[PDB]
């Protein structure tokens, strides 16, 4: 008693937009640092009937019948997660049920500190996440600043984490958790240094490695598992998995953390797991552990180094003057333009990026930077040689932006008036589409 | 620079379990009240590349470029959501980003009351959800009992919502929110009555209709939208959508609630939306509004009435002695067995259900009932005549459970010893598989 017609026949309106979205994807230079493109295997999992199952609880301890195969799927995922990060299942445990990074982080923090608990995070303007305790004067923007008491450490004027400031703050504030690992931080992390600071104030060490997860797995960047109590990561970014998250806990450093973390995920916060996610994560995790994915990850950094190099060669300023990973933040101050305007210009030419703050910024709405990343284009087979081209495309977008600000003015509404029908933008978009459309598309 | 081998070739281990799960689903009599089976169209959406996109914020108000088609999909979902529940976009608004029912509820509650805020909900043992403020004497089981201050109302010994008790509690406790609409409540709800109590005490009216959403939409049961400030519902249950949730808010009753709810979903709790979810919800909502889905929803109740009738004819006791909806709770006390045991026995025969508490219950690990539901089997084309068979199968499982308890004992571990190889169970499972395996399967 159901309709079985395929999507095209059953919902032609929706299918058209999705075909449109697909085309836009195929024809964009995607520089969103947090984006990637999943393979068919991961999407076959997301589309699977395994999402039919209600399976509240944990494997072997469900609140429903019919969970025999779901248990195998949940355990294989946990297995592959611990494998992927080269941690012994004896020392480290993992929860594979958080629906997304924001959820995982809120869950993990509560497990560690509870309501009104004290937490320390990097500020949003400095590269930190919303879920790292963010608030402004006016409002408690994230729940992490409301259900928890938070204080926020800023990076220095150069854009690097100031460990001195971190220690200064920890000794006065006395938090139960300190969060490191970031959303738009272009440099590696001194985890050991964080560990020594946490030890001084009897605080937990929280490493959110969502952006840099593939580097950690493939042993290309610092390994937070050597020092961290809790490691979170999303699966949809550099890891190239589906949209989901993982919570890792050091059982050996903290006995009874397993129960604490697991009870926080369920039944404190979530209900039924999304088993299609868990299946998809499992699939990607197998791939994460291969020598071939290590190659992909290496190429991500090769590409990011080259892109930084080529942008510098064109007189563009970068926060920290380079990168240790997949991501770059461009400081646009010398051009007297905003990230907001550069975002609109880049969208008009099919270049995906986002506006981003820099250390000197005081404005969340009008930032002085854009953030770019290589994981998506690296997935699409782009190499170091291709980076000069992206660098050139961005330079030209910056120039065009300066011109349009000259013609139409500083107001964002006024500025957008110049984008449609602009001859150079049309020429640039076509230039973008031609190269982007030809690249391998999973 | 990726792998494009299909799931079968890329990950054979995982593909086998999924095919195993698919086989089990096809050959199970699914009586889990919160379960359904999605069509291929909904699964093509969950599998779509649209999940590649990061689109934090709201349509037209994104924090990333290249969201032109993502905006159309998020808007068409809001459009179809309000359409399906027969509400005007001028009076009612909706958020389509909550990832699941538990998140949406925590999100919606925070919006209304904030941290330390006061809320009222039905007790878990009485039929209410975890996210309705549930706590134990020992522990604050749900975050809804911890980040909020909660009180819990119990149904009477007959299993009906006791409005006297609700009012008595509301006048003393003075909550800011009162929650109605439930997880395992077999009767319709007097929303008007709740509204009168909420008015008296200046409390918001919260109706969580996840279990009964299709009834509300198709105007087969009481409409909470006539009276409620906030309406939440998951999409994966009787709605037969993907795993996601919706928050509805009455703008006419509460100006400024839109910003409150929207900011609570993001950036208070979540980060990037799951666009494949939104696409899938949109697709199912078109179907919800059709006269053909009204037919399906009618069948669900016709089947649930019949099944209740047939169980009573076999001397099985029901909570409230019947049903107003898709769900029944069987009181097993007269048989001196637990739901836990009946759940294992039913799993052994390919009958999916869950153990459920009853009003006299004081125990959560071992309850005195099972909960059953018709949405899945109705989806599979089963009619009123088919219900006698399901009733017969359950009666037979109950008997086998009494026998096995006599032989092996009251300990759950001891009891399970008797399940494998049992000739009657093998006979019953085969009877189950034959009939279920031949039913239409989306
Ligand atoms: C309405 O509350 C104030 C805000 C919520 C999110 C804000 C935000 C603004 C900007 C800018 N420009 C950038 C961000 C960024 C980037 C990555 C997009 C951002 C930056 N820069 C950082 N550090 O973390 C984030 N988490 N989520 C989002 C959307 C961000 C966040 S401002
Ligand atoms: C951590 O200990 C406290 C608990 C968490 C879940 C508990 C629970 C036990 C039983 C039993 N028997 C039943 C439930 C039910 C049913 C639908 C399965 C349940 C019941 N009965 C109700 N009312 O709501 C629920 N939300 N989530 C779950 C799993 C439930 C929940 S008790
Ligand atoms: C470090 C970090 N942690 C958690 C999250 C949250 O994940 P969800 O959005 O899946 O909830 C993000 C999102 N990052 C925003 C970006 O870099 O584009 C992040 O950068
Ligand atoms: C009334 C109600 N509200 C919210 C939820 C939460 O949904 P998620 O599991 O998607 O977070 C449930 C789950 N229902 C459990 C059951 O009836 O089987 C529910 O029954
Ligand atoms: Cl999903």
């Amino acid at each position: 008693m159901f309709n079985n017609e395929p999507l095209e026949q059953i919902d032609k309106e929706l299918h058209d937009i999705l075909a449109d979205e697909e085309k836009r994807q195929r024809e964009t230079i995607n520089l969103i640092a947090s984006e990637n493109l999943t393979n068919g295997a991961v999407r076959e999992c997301l589309g699977n009937r395994v999402s039919n199952k209600y399976s509240e609880g944990y494997p072997k301890k469900r609140y429903y019948g019919g969970n025999d195969f779901i248990d195998k799927i949940e355990e294989l995922c946990q297995k592959r997660a611990l494998e992927a990060f080269n941690v012994s299942d004896e020392e480290w445990g993992v929860n594979v049920q958080p629906l997304s990074g924001s959820a995982a982080n809120v869950q993990a923090l509560y497990a560690l500190v509870g309501v009104k608990g004290k937490i320390m995070g990097m500020h949003l303007c400095s590269g930190g996440h919303l879920t790292h305790g963010f608030f402004d004067e006016k409002k408690k923007v994230s729940i992490t600043s409301d259900m928890f008491e938070s204080k926020l450490y800023k990076c220095n004027s150069q854009g690097y984490v100031d460990l001195d400031a971190v220690r200064e703050m920890a000794l006065s504030f006395k938090p139960k958790v300190i969060i490191c690992g970031y959303t738009s931080y272009p440099r590696d992390i001194d985890y050991q240094q964080f560990r020594q600071i946490c030890d001084e104030v009897n605080a937990y060490l929280f490493a959110d490695i969502s952006h840099i997860s593939s580097f950690v797995a493939c042993n290309i960047l610092n390994n937070p598992f050597l020092h961290a109590d809790v490691v979170t990561t999303t699966t949809h970014k550099i890891l190239r998995g589906p949209r989901s998250a993982l919570i890792f806990f050091n059982k050996k450093r903290n006995p009874g953390i397993e129960q604490k973390i697991n009870s926080a995920v369920f039944p404190s916060f979530q209900g039924g797991p999304h088993n299609n996610k868990i299946a998809a994560v499992a699939c990607q995790l197998k791939e994460v552990h291969s020598p071939a994915f290590k190659e992909y990850t290496q190429q991500v950094l090769l590409n990011s180094k080259a892109l930084a190099k080529a942008l510098i060669s064109k007189q563009i300023d970068l926060v920290t003057n380079g990168t240790d990973n997949h991501l770059i933040v461009v400081d646009l101050r010398k051009f007297s333009i905003t990230g907001s305007k550069l975002q609109e210009t880049c969208n008009a030419i099919n270049v995906s990026l986002n506006k981003n703050t820099i250390p000197s910024d005081v404005d969340c709405v009008s930032p002085s930077g854009v953030r770019i990343g290589t994981p998506a284009m690296t997935t699409r087979g782009a190499k170091e040689k291709d980076m000069e081209f992206i660098a050139d495309v961005l330079a030209r977008a910056i120039k065009i932006t300066v011109d349009l600000q000259e013609q139409y003015g500083k107001k964002l509404v006024d500025f957008k008036k110049g984008l449609p029908g602009n001859a150079q933008l049309q020429q640039l978009k076509q230039e973008v589409v031609t190269w982007a459309g030809a690249l391998p598309f999973p």
